[PDB]
Formats: structure tokens, C-alpha cells, sequence
DNA sequence: CAAGCGCGGGTAAACGGCGGGAGTAACTATGACTCTCTTAAGG
DNA sequence: CCTTAAGAGAGTCATAGTTACTCCCGCCGTTTACCCGCGCTTG
RNA sequence: GUAGAUCAGCUGAUCCAAUUUCGCCGGCCGGCGAUGAAA
């Protein structure tokens, strides 16, 4: 008889109806879950602020009471009677007395840099002086990007919308240029704040050892200097040290190397307008390299605050995000009030007054020389916007802190330390007895509080210190999530109406179903739930983008995968959804590669070395990533993370991930650490198609055509190389995988070899194909022959020698300082171990004796033992032979690229044989 | 100087946080019962 | 002189586990709406 | 008609093919630069 009032469904009992609303109709039951606030319990933060206000009030006046405390506390939300009845409590009066007591207290270097600066200045002066054609233009653009700064073209394609900004210099310059030019009027930090913050030598000559000890990824865009990676790599380390010391002592860099080319980058996948682009600054390469060493020095010498884990976020978002999920889950399980403010400091990197930064650096203990250098550098900052090959008039910066400089994120860390210390001390969440207040990600700040008044006080504190620093707290992207349980009913509930005011302009309140992201992670008022299946759109964007099949596979390999498994890891996903995602990815790859549907699953997800296509399968690589990232939580130096590890939700997720990884991996022999690569290798070298693909593991270069060298193979050539590699050729037996009720004519060779029509039969022993076989053979031997004549060998192919036994035909011979070069070329099957075939071909030459003496007489080598027979063997699937690999690596000296290209030749010859057979199929 | 108002001690009569107890809608793992595909050796 | 009695790999789908909730009863600690004055102000 | 082919009704769409635009040094012809997203 019980029926829902929102879905008119019938349920046997009211309990089932209640859970029905809770799962089916969240918003209205959330409204029905709002608690009455008649006699709200007094939480510790209210006690603290009440006692501190009385302490001050008193000290300043001598005698005060609730009638004055209402005036001093407008938004406290407690009546004049509640203040009195609470005031009489003994711990409170003692705590007031506690705060009352506390409150009552080389010429060559010069020449080379002159040449480089002259070249840069010449370049600067020169720079200062239909649907079908639309697609062909996108092809030119995307290819010219993809062979360079690949993460550019990749992001541009997964968000493929002709993503070259678009909004134009116009609409951009009108938005940002006034902001970038307007000098902040920040008064600076008040002495009280500096005293609160108060609760180490940097300037020193550079060292070459630390110059090489500095990591620096050379895969970096130049600036407007026109100094690219290569010419700065040409600069030696001692010269680098000399110039760095010169600039270090002088304190100034040549003007040319301090310019910028500001470029605009979206934050959300769909750019709504000019207010969604981060104006990143790109300076010279030499400046960036010099600055990264100082950045490391400052990071090591002066570690940040304990609660500051945002500028080490290369592997630091793992802790902040994990702790956030843990605290949200804890507040849900034990029904404890929790207010979380997600404040945004985007655009705050360009609103830090130099007048406010210089003295903050001065009074933090930094040396005067360093402060002066930073002040000078930021005083003469001049950028030139560039969008889609169009460049603004020069713009003079007036708010400093360039989002693309090595020091910018650590020089902002001191402002972060100030603002972090500004907040009240005893405000936050007691997660497992440990107090957590702010997980300050470099960009997204987050404030945690127990009660409304404490959260509002923290908001006011951050606003005040931001205003003193000149920082503007944008009220658009910032939000507040409130979790106020209903006592006496054990119902969790979230507020809806806006309550907290960030210096006025009330903030947005998130709710049960509204989706929000704290640094790209799906979130909600209940916690991390799931991702919104944007993979389909990304795959579609890749498919329509003008890419070759190898470039699509590489983008899917390296860029989309990590991008989305980051959120997958921080998310909560069932393995069924991971399986569906894996299937979708597999089908998309099949469409891009024209592979049939009978290809084994392991082929896609096997490692490159093992012969597969990589393509990290989420179903197995996600539990591995979760286990790897959450194993060290219990050993985290930061105590809050250790406390969060105790939360049952994290433990449950870790247990589930361990189970899945155990099911989908094999224990390595050496490290005794589970690995999925072994799992996919074992599965791949088990199926009928993959059985021949066995010796690839022992030979590293055999598969170097899949990922390393897949830049010279054409799209058609690549998609047939992949077809042949996994034996995708549609022979009768291959097509018989499902249908064998037809007569054995349909199972037997088309040309009439009266045997089972196997693919190997087609390539290697069908009569017609013989021709193509020889065409491959010659090709191969000719190719490796050239190697001899770039290794200084007197080569000669096919020795026409008639031994007493008969007419044995060697492939090539050569000579250089002795050492026989009796080399045989073989392209073999894969059903027999390549090493035994190599031995069988080797012994029939070396142990012949008569042939040995014959070739010795032909070459004229003085000693019969001075010769050395050998054969290079590779299966038609393109797998090298280990013994031959070492043989031509060691004896007949050769560089590895030459042996790297042989598989390409072998695969090309094999598929050429197939196409020849198919066109003489008659 | 008496009456009125702001400033503080006392009472007590509903909030509310929690323990104990019995359940279930909605997914979400499988255990296990049905349909296809595969190497040889011995009298 | 070719087989053939077993092996070993998924299937929609049935069934059980599990996850995140539910509502009722009762209990003691909490909180603040009144009540009762004392000290300063005002007529 | 497309850089080329192909499926369509001079136009559209798909490809295993597909280097667009500007400046410059020069002879419709060659070469160079710009067209180069963070740490
Ligand atoms: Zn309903
Ligand atoms: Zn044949």
C-alpha cells in the first residue's frame, strides 16, 4: 500500500520506500533531511572564538559582558541568552583567562654569447619587420605540431575542436591585457600578520656538479629568444657555470633572454570564453635552466609548511586528494559536521604586488642579494601575447609571478605560508584525533572547518590576508560544501541555500548530485563517485582527427590513458565498468587498424617488448596503480596522510585493488612484486595466433618497429605490418574459425597444393609465392650487404663455388683483417625454436670442411680456421634470433639500427608475397 | 529616593547525539549449468 | 593411414553477496527560554 | 570538380593518401624563417 510521492511506485514496507527515495530521488529527500536548529550543540570552535573575543574585549576595556558580545559578534548566530548561559560554564571562563594571560604579554664565452645574442636580435628584428581545404589545413597543422611538442598536438586532438584558441587576439587582449597591465595597490602585510608568520643561505657561487645534478627535460619549447634546446645543449658545462657565475655576481641577465611569449591554455574541456584561459608565460631556455637550479636550492634549503603539499604535486595530489576523500567519507559514516571550502587561486598568480612580495621575501630570512635580484627581474617584465601566429603589442607586466618560471611556484609558496599561518590555530577537522585544516594545493585551496562560525572566520581570515597581499578571491569557481547531520534521526544532509559570504558576494553551495572537480577529479557532496564516460567522445575526436593509424595508437597509448586513469584511481569504479571501457577501447583500436574480431585480447594489452601493442588495459592497470599509490600511505611522513590511511574506505579500496591485481597478474621472480606485463605476456604466448610470437621477449629490437621507429612507416604499410604480425591475413583456415561444415575444399589450398590452406603454407611453400620469396631474399641480403660496405668489408654475394659434395650456395662472403664473413640469410617459420634452426644452418656450413676450404681458397684467407660461418635468421613474423643477434652484434661488427630495420624488411617481404599470391589468385 | 532598565546567578523542559535492533532497493562480485574450438599413439 | 575420446574457453543469465542506506525505541547529556534579583540611571 | 582515388547527387561525404598560411633570399622553379603549451 506504500507508494512513492515522486515516482508512484509501490513498495511492501516504508523502509524500502525510504531507501527508494534515497537512491532514486536525492534532492527532495535531501530537503526533507534538513535538521532543526532549535538547540544546536556548542562545538569547540565556537567556544574558542567566544573566549578569545572576551579576552580581547576585556583586555581593552576591563569589563564586558554578553550585551557587548552580541555587538562584537554579529554573525555568531547565538542569542543574548545563549551567550549568557554558555558564559557561566567553568572551562570557558578558565579558557578566557588563558587567552587573557597570553594576550597580556672568459673572452671566448663573451664572444659566443655575443654571437647568440646577435642572432636572437636579428631574429627579433626580422619578426618585427571549403570543408575539404579546411581539413587539409588541419592536417598540416596537426602534423607540424605532433612531430614537435607532442603533448600539444595530443591535448589539441583529445579536445579536438580546431583547438587553436580561436577566441583570437581580439576577445583575448581586451580581457587579459588590462588585467596584466594594472599595477596592484596592495598595502602589504600588516605587522601582526608578520608576527604570526614568525611562528639558510641561498646566494653562493654555482657548482658544476650541481649543474649536472640538476635534471632538465630538454623536450622544451624555445622562447621568443629563438634559443632552442639544441644550441643550449651545445653549451658545455664549464661554460654554463662561468656564465651562471657571471650573472650570479652581476645580478642581471641580458635583456633579450628575459622576454616572454604569453600563450593561453584552457582549464575546462570546453572553453566558454576568455575567462577560462591561463596566461602561461614562456621565457628563454637559458633563463629557465638557470632558474631551475635556484628553484631546487630554495626548495631544499627552505621546506614549505607541513600543511602545504601543493608545489610538490608531481606526486603530491595523491595525498591531498586521498585525505579529502577520507575526511568526506568519515564525516558521512560518523555523521559529524564538516564544512569544506574549495577556493580558487587561478588568476591569483598574476595579482601579487611586487611591493608586497619584496618585503615578504626580505623578512622571511632570504638574503638581500636574492631579494634584490627578484625585485629587479619582476620590475622589468615585458611580455608579448601570441595566439595562432598573431602577436600583441608589447605589454608591461605589473603584477609579476609568471606561471611558467621555475621560481614562480616556490616564490608563491611563501605567500601561501603567510596565508596558511593567518588562519586561526584551533579550527579544523579532528580526523582520527589528528587536526587537519587546509590541504593547500598550489592552485586550489581548500579550507576545512567543524562549524559554520569557524568556517566563516577562516573565510574572513583568508580574505583579509589576500586583500593585504592584493590577491583577489574570485567568487565564480569557489564553492562551499556543508555536511550537517540530523541528530536524533541519524540522517546526513547538506545545506542548499548560500550561507557563507567571502567578504560579501555570497558563495555557491554545492549539493547532493551536483558534480564538481578539485583538480580534475570527479566529486560530489557524497564524495568521489564515478567518471562521466567521456572516453567515447575522446575516442571519436581521435578517430575524426587527421592522424595516421600509428599516431592514433600512440596518442591513445601515452596521453589519454594517464589523463583519465588519474581520475579513475582517485575514483571508485567497479571492475565491470572497467571491462566495458576496455572493450570499447579495443573495438576502437580495431576500427582504426582494420583488425578482425578473432584477434586475441592479449595482443592489444601485451607490452611492446613481448610483442603486443601496449594499450594499457584499464581493468588490470588500475588496480595496480591503486595498490602502488596507496601502499605508501601508511609510511607517509605527513601525519595527516597516515591518519587518513586508517579510514575504512581507503582500506577497503586497497583490499579490493589487491584482490584484482592478484587475479590479474603474476609474481615476478626477481623483485617478488606483482606485474601485469607478465600476465599479458603469458596470455599472448598461449593462443594459436600468438604461439609463433615467442622469441620476441629475448630479442629487444625485434619489436622496435611498433613504437620507437613507427615514424617512417606509412599508414598503409603499418596497418599491413600489424596485419601480418598477428597473422590477420584472411586465409581459408583463418576464415574457418567458426565455419567448418563446408567441404574440405573450403579448407584446402586455393592454388591446388592439396594441403591444409594455412597462412604459413601460403607464404612459404605455395608454388606461386616462391617468386615473391626470392624477391624478399635478395632484398634482405642486399640490405645487410650494404652494412658490410659501410663497415669496411670486401663483400661478394653468392660465391660461385663448386665443392666436391655439390653446389652449396653461400649468401655473401667478405674479409677484413681475417675473420670469416660467411653469412647466410634465412627467413623461417616460427613453429620451431629459432636457435635450433640457426644451429642447423650454421653446422651445415662450418662443419662441412670441404666448403670451408673452398671458401678459404676463394677468399684467399691464409688459415682455414680463420673463417667463421654464421646465419642471420628471422621468422616471417619478424622476430630476431638471439644467437644471431649476438653474432652480428659482436663478430661481424654492426650498429643496432641496422639490425633494427631487418624486421621491417622481413615483414614487408612477407606481405608483398601475400599480395602477389592474392593478385595471381586468378 | 522610588521605579525602570541593563547586568548577571538559578531552574527546568524540550533538543540531540548515540546505542540497540530489525531490515531492504539496488547494484555487483561470483558458482555453476549450457554452447564452441582442439594435439596424438596404440595395438 | 584416416580418425576420436577426451580436453579447455565463453554465454546471457540465475543466484548469492554486498553496499548504502532505512525507521523505531529508548536513554542521558546538553542548551537556552524564563525567573529573580543587584547596581546604575532617570524623574 | 578534387593534391589522388573512391561512394554519391558542378556540390557533398570516406580513405590505406592528405605540409595549410605568411614573410624572406633568390631565380611559373630552388632554399631559409615564422606558422613551435606550461614546470
Ligand atoms: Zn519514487
Ligand atoms: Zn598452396
Amino acid at each position: 500500500g506504500w507508494t512513492c510521492q515522486f515516482c508512484e511506485r509501490t513498495f511492501s514496507t516504508n523502509r524500502g520506500l525510504g531507501v527508494h527515495k534515497r537512491r532514486a530521488h536525492p534532492v527532495e529527500t535531501n530537503t526533507d533531511a534538513a535538521p532543526m536548529m532549535v538547540k544546536r550543540r556548542w562545538h569547540g570552535e565556537e567556544i574558542d572564538l567566544l573566549a578569545r573575543t572576551e579576552a580581547r574585549l576585556l583586555a581593552e576595556r576591563g569589563q564586558c559582558s554578553g550585551g557587548d558580545l552580541f555587538g562584537a559578534l554579529p554573525g555568531f548566530g547565538r542569542t543574548l541568552e545563549a551567550i549568557k548561559g554558555q558564559r557561566r560554564r567553568e572551562p570557558y571562563r578558565a579558557l578566557v583567562q588563558a587567552h587573557l594571560a597570553r594576550f597580556g604579554s672568459s673572452p671566448d664565452a663573451a664572444r659566443v654569447l655575443s654571437e647568440l645574442l646577435e642572432g636572437a636580435g636579428r631574429r627579433r628584428a626580422c619578426r618585427a619587420m571549403t570543408s575539404r581545404q579546411k581539413r587539409r589545413a588541419e592536417y598540416a597543422r596537426v602534423q607540424e605540431l605532433y612531430k614537435k611538442c607532442r603533448s600539444r598536438a595530443a591535448a589539441e586532438v583529445i579536445d579536438g575542436a580546431c583547438g587553436g584558441v580561436g577566441h583570437s587576439l581580439e576577445e583575448m587582449e581586451t580581457y587579459w591585457r588590462p588585467i596584466l597591465e594594472r599595477v596592484s595597490d596592495a598595502p602589504g602585510p600588516t605587522p601582526e600578520a608578520l608576527h604570526a608568520l614568525g611562528r639558510t643561505q641561498l646566494w653562493k657561487p654555482i657548482s658544476v656538479e650541481e649543474i649536472k645534478a640538476s635534471r632538465f627535460d630538454w623536450r622544451t619549447s624555445p622562447g621568443p629568444d629563438g634559443i632552442r634546446s639544441g644550441q643550449w645543449r651545445a653549451v658545455p658545462v664549464h661554460l654554463k657555470a662561468e656564465m651562471f657565475n657571471a650573472w650570479m655576481a652581476r645580478g642581471e641577465i641580458p635583456e633579450i633572454l628575459r622576454q616572454c611569449r604569453t600563450v593561453f591554455v584552457p582549464k575546462v574541456e570546453r572553453p566558454g570564453g576568455p575567462g577560462e584561459y591561463r596566461p602561461i608565460s614562456i621565457a628563454s631556455i637559458p633563463l629557465r635552466h638557470f632558474h631551475s637550479i635556484l628553484a631546487r636550492r630554495l626548495l631544499a634549503c627552505c621546506p614549505p609548511d607541513a600543511r602545504q603539499r601543493g608545489f610538490i604535486c608531481a606526486d603530491g595530489t595523491l595525498e591531498n586528494s586521498a585525505v579529502l576523500d577520507a575526511v568526506l567519507g568519515d564525516s558521512r559514516k560518523k555523521l559529524r559536521e564538516c564544512h569544506v571550502a574549495v577556493l580558487d587561486f587561478a588568476k591569483a598568480f598574476d595579482t601579487v604586488s611586487h611591493e608586497a612580495l619584496v618585503e615578504l621575501l626580505r623578512l622571511r630570512g632570504m638574503p638581500e642579494q636574492f631579494c634584490g635580484y627578484i625585485a629587479h627581474l619582476y620590475d622589468t617584465a615585458s611580455t608579448t601575447l601570441a595566439v595562432n601566429n598573431e602577436m600583441s603589442s608589447p605589454v608591461k607586466v605589473g603584477r609579476g609571478v609568471r606561471q611558467g618560471d621555475p621560481l614562480s611556484p616556490i616564490l608563491f609558496n611563501v605567500v601561501m605560508d603567510l596565508i596558511l599561518a593567518s588562519l586561526p590555530e584551533r579550527v579544523g577537522y579532528r580526523l582520527e584525533m589528528e587536526l587537519v585544516s587546509a590541504l593547500a594545493y598550489a592552485y586550489d585551496l581548500v579550507l576545512l572547518a567543524g562549524s559554520k562560525v569557524g568556517m566563516q572566520e577562516s573565510i574572513s581570515a583568508v580574505d583579509c590576508v589576500g586583500r593585504q597581499m592584493g590577491l583577489r578571491l574570485n567568487c565564480r569557481k569557489s564553492a562551499v560544501l556543508s555536511m550537517i547531520p540530523d541528530g536524533h534521526r541519524k540522517k546526513h544532509h547538506y545545506l542548499t541555500e548560500r550561507t557563507f559570504n567571502i567578504g560579501g558576494k555570497p558563495l555557491r553551495q554545492v549539493s547532493c548530485v551536483e558534480r564538481w572537480r578539485y583538480l580534475g577529479v570527479d566529486f560530489e557532496a557524497s564524495g568521489c563517485v564515478t567518471l562521466e564516460h567521456s572516453i567515447s567522445s575522446a575516442l571519436n575526436n581521435i578517430s575524426r582527427a587527421p592522424l595516421k593509424p600509428q599516431q592514433r595508437l600512440e596518442i591513445l597509448r601515452a596521453h589519454l590513458i594517464p589523463r583519465f586513469q588519474h581520475g579513475f584511481v582517485l575514483g571508485n569504479i567497479s571492475d565491470d565498468r572497467l571491462r566495458m571501457l576496455d572493450v570499447q577501447i579495443r573495438k576502437a583500436v580495431g576500427q582504426w587498424l582494420r583488425l578482425p574480431a578473432d584477434v586475441p585480447k592479449a595482443y592489444y594489452h601485451a607490452a611492446v617488448q613481448d610483442g603486443g601493442l601496449a594499450i594499457p588495459s584499464v581493468r588490470a592497470t588500475i588496480p595496480d596503480l591503486i595498490v602502488r599509490r596507496f601502499g605508501g600511505l601508511d609510511s607517509s611522513p605527513w601525519s595527516v596522510a597516515r591518519a587518513a590511511a586508517k579510514s575504512d574506505k581507503i582500506r577497503k579500496k586497497l583490499r579490493w585493488a589487491w584482490k584484482q591485481l592478484r587475479r590479474f597478474s603474476r609474481v615476478d621472480s626477481t623483485t617478488q612484486r606483482p606485474s601485469v606485463r607478465l600476465f599479458w605476456r603469458e596470455h599472448l604466448h598461449a593462443s594459436v595466433d600468438g604461439r609463433e610470437l615467442r622469441e620476441s621477449t629475448r630479442t629487444p629490437t625485434s619489436t622496435k618497429w611498433i613504437r620507437e621507429r613507427c615514424a617512417q612507416i606509412t599508414g598503409r604499410d603499418f596497418v599491413q605490418f600489424v596485419h601480418t604480425h598477428i597473422n590477420a591475413l584472411p586465409s581459408r583456415i583463418r576464415g574457418s574459425r567458426g565455419r567448418r561444415g563446408g567441404g574440405e575444399s573450403s579448407l584446402t589450398c586455393r592454388a591446388g597444393c592439396k594441403v591444409r590452406e594455412t597462412t604459413a603454407h601460403i607464404l612459404q611453400q605455395c608454388h606461386r609465392t616462391h617468386g615473391g620469396r626470392i624477391l624478399r631474399h635478395n632484398k634482405i641480403v642486399s640490405f645487410v650487404a650494404k652494412a658490410m660496405e659501410e663497415n669496411k668489408w670486401t663483400v661478394e654475394l653468392e660465391p660461385r663455388l663448386r665443392t666436391s659434395v655439390g653446389l652449396r650456395k653461400p649468401a655473401i662472403i667478405a674479409s677484413r683483417d681475417g675473420v670469416g664473413v660467411i653469412v647466410d640469410v634465412q627467413v623461417v617459420s616460427g613453429q620451431r625454436s629459432l636457435d635450433e634452426l640457426h644451429r642447423e644452418k650454421r653446422n651445415k656450413y662450418g662443419n662441412h670442411g670441404e666448403l670451408v676450404e673452398l671458401v678459404a681458397g676463394r677468399l684467399g684467407l691464409p688459415k682455414a680456421e680463420c673463417v667463421r660461418a654464421t646465419s642471420c635468421t628471422i621468422s616471417w613474423r619478424g622476430v630476431w634470433s638471439l644467437t644471431s643477434y649476438k653474432e652480428l652484434r659482436s663478430i661481424i661488427g654492426l650498429r643496432e639500427p641496422t639490425l633494427q630495420i631487418v624486421p621491417i624488411l622481413a615483414l614487408r617481404g612477407s606481405h608483398m608475397n601475400w599480395t602477389r599470391f592474392n593478385q595471381m589468385t586468378s
